């Protein structure tokens, strides 16, 4: 039947559910490179597509978007997996091709729509080596606007000294999450750097996959999802908290693991960071 993911209980999600608190009433967007709507353990409640060539974005060319979608808000039923927060309102925004890129304008359309539409949550496992003003200015217009931002800080690895994070997790407005695996230590292709902001499972991610299948990827794709997620479920407890609140209260409530340049403040515990 249903299996509850082991990254789920690593930042203790169950907890807020048996509390009660499932994500409900949250919009959450995954900008990627869509939501399969045929998957029966998801529940899409709206999207729209950025990519010219591939209007439809129920339609996951990639497998990407669907994957990281699985791990946010899997349904709670009797099968497949089980999501972080299984109640969230989830809104696929089409950011990228059945290749895996996407055009900054692309993702920065996606962007602009999530903020129209009120959502609470971004969601953006992608990134790349080089950043642009006009990106910059739509992640602050976005975080200006009231919403949480969740990024991929990439996999990357080390490079001596230098930061290895991509952008748009770089930003200082954006939550940049890097992978650790089941034993609380960083994946060795997690990036680094001063911007690297917390930690959340990805190794070894079950999800949702296109086609009513499921399996394991790992990746700083993966672990971001996991905050997006947790995110979701602090707003569902409290409502009232502004994105500062919320990004506040996930980095002053982690599990600290090492040096902040590898590990930023360490793993979520959404349920110390939910109060
Ligand atoms: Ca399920
Ligand atoms: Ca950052």
């Amino acid at each position: 039947a249903q299996s509850v993911p082991y990254g789920v209980s690593q930042i203790k999600a169950p907890a807020l559910h048996s509390q009660g608190y499932t994500g409900s009433n949250v919009k959450v967007a995954v900008i990627d490179s869509g939501i399969d709507s045929s998957h029966p353990d998801l529940k899409v409640a709206g999207g729209a597509s950025m990519v010219p060539s591939e209007t439809n974005p129920f339609q996951d060319n990639n497998s990407h978007g669907t994957h990281v979608a699985g791990t946010v808000a899997a349904l709670n039923n009797s099968i497949g997996v089980l999501g972080v927060a299984p109640s969230a309102s989830l809104y696929a925004v089409k950011v990228l091709g059945a290749d895996g890129s996407g055009q900054y304008s692309w993702i920065i359309n996606g962007i602009e729509w999530a903020i129209a539409n009120n959502m609470d949550v971004i969601n953006m496992s992608l990134g790349g080596p080089s950043g642009s003003a006009a990106l910059k200015a739509a992640v602050d217009k976005a975080v200006a606007s009231g919403v949480v931002v969740v990024a991929a800080a990439g996999n990357e690895g080390t490079s001596g000294s230098s930061s290895t994070v991509g952008y748009p997790g770089k930003y200082p407005s954006v939550i940049a999450v890097g992978a650790v695996d089941s034993s609380n230590q960083r994946a060795s292709f997690s990036s680094v750097g001063p911007e690297l902001d917390v930690m959340a499972p990805g190794v070894s991610i079950q999800s949702t996959l296109p086609g009513n299948k499921y399996g394991a990827y790992n990746g700083t794709s993966m672990a971001s999802p996991h905050v997006a997620g947790a995110a979701a479920l602090i707003l569902s407890k409290h409502p009232n908290w502004t994105n500062t609140q919320v990004r506040s209260s996930l980095e002053n409530t982690t599990t600290k693991l090492g040096d902040s340049f590898y590990y930023g403040k360490g793993l979520i515990n959404v349920q110390a960071a939910a109060q």
